[PDB]
């Protein structure tokens, strides 16, 4: 048979920071500068302990609008809870929280219709 799906970001190397690929690691850059830009360790302060990233991402597409720039806010929330975390079960679930919600058919497909990782790690910010 075909191969079967595979991450195109590995978030569980992105949200710990260390060893990441190429890609992933200016992904890890541009939330960097997005978490900067946009105060994001001052307003995350208002939302709830309990993680769920893939409620707070289909928040962030309830106008029915997408761009890399959300995008990168909801990897800078991830990060902070996943950063403020004290369990390697919450961690897990994060990340597999990440996953569902970029998985989910119409974002898988404005990504690769809005020109992939690639055109992210690319954006001048």
């Amino acid at each position: 048979g075909p191969l079967g799906s595979m991450t195109n970001i590995n978030f569980s190397a992105l949200l710990r920071g260390e060893r990441m690929c190429p890609l992933t690691r200016e992904i890890h850059s541009q939330m960097l500068i997005v978490t900067k830009s946009y105060s994001l360790v001052e307003t995350f302060r208002a939302f709830p302990r309990l993680p769920n990233i893939l409620e707070i991402g289909n928040n962030i597409v309830s106008d029915g609008n997408l761009n890399w720039g959300r995008i990168l806010i909801l990897l800078g929330i991830s990060q902070l809870y996943f950063t403020k975390s004290e369990s390697e079960s919450e961690r897990t679930q994060i990340t597999e929280q990440l996953e569902r919600f970029f998985r989910q058919d119409a974002i898988s497909n404005w990504i690769a219709s809005n020109g992939g990782w690639v055109t992210c790690a690319s954006l001048d910010l």
